[PDB]
């Protein structure tokens, strides 16, 4: 259970659970896929554009809150998160989402409120993950 990112990185195995919102962050260290214990990851409420493609190393990852940044688009690698099943993207500029979202088998809530461009694509989402409560 961590607050910092260099501080979970002295022993990456060791970290589950990292709250890194509110922390004024404007990208994502590629040395986060160090974490591959990581079950829970915070991020809301920073200016994120984007997300590095090792985010695919957190392979026991059951939660990802990135409500609140500035994201416009996920990196395909998204998708390769078999464990995933909360998914926060509120608040963002997504302009769209890629198709490997919908190979999260595992995926039950996801958050899309206030991303303007994702508003017409709706139904073409919900037809992606038809099993995603999307909020």
């Amino acid at each position: 259970n961590y607050k910092d990112l260099a501080e979970a990185l002295q022993n990456p195995k060791e970290v589950r659970i990292l709250d890194l919102s509110e922390n004024q962050l404007t990208i994502l260290p590629k040395e986060i896929g160090k974490l591959q214990k990581l079950q829970l990851l915070d991020l809301s409420r920073n200016r994120l554009i984007t997300l590095p493609k090792e985010i695919e190393r957190l392979q026991n990852l059951l939660s990802l809150d990135l409500n609140e940044n500035q994201l416009t688009t996920l990196p395909k690698e998204i998708g390769k998160l078999q464990k995933l099943q909360e998914l926060g993207l509120s608040g963002n500029r997504l302009i769209t989402l890629p198709k490997e979202i919908g190979q999260l088998k595992n995926l039950r809530w996801l958050s899309l409120k206030n991303n303007t461009a994702l508003i017409p694509q709706k139904n073409k989402i919900q037809k992606l993950l038809p099993n995603t409560n999307i909020d």
